[PDB]
């Protein structure tokens, strides 16, 4: 089943998740709870037709945060696998640093090459380098449907 809801005031544009799905703007999000290596966390987005999250403003950061819980870590589609600090997002579109919500003083390790969401005192949530083979739970994002 789907979840559709109003856009605006317009009778017709009705947009929609599958409904264990939470909706922002027009994207679908799905928290996985499961713990899993950034790949496998990957490809089970990819399984149910999605992606590991890329974040695009402090707005969507702001939304998606509300779905999470403060004890734990959430893999987002970010990652320099490389070792090069030349971060990608798993849909191709680009890295601006000046809408990253990176921790104090992260991200730190050449060796740390996934990047997490999570919430650190004081400084509340945000983002940490950390190693893929980690297992954490995981953040999906796809397109919502139009009806
Ligand atoms: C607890 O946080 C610290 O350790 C983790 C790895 O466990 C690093 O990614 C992070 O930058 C800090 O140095
Ligand atoms: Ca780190």
């Amino acid at each position: 089943a789907l979840t559709c809801v109003m856009e605006g005031k317009d009778i017709e544009d009705w947009s929609c998740c599958p409904t264990p799905w939470t909706s922002f703007q027009s994207s679908c999000y799905f928290i996985s709870t499961g713990m899993q290596s950034w790949t496998k966390s990957q490809k089970n987005c990819s399984v149910m037709g999605a992606d590991l999250v890329v974040i695009n403003t402090r707005e969507e950061q702001d939304f998606i945060i509300q779905n999470l819980k403060r004890n734990s870590s959430y893999f987002l589609g970010l990652s320099d696998p490389g070792g090069r600090r030349h971060w990608q997002w798993v849909d191709q579109t680009p890295y601006n640093e000046n809408v990253t919500f990176w921790h104090s003083g992260e991200p730190n390790n050449l060796d740390e090459r996934c990047a997490i969401i999570n919430f650190r005192s004081s400084e509340e949530w945000g983002w940490n380098d950390i190693h893929c083979h980690v297992p954490q739970k995981s953040i999906c994002k796809m397109k919502k449907i139009y009806i």
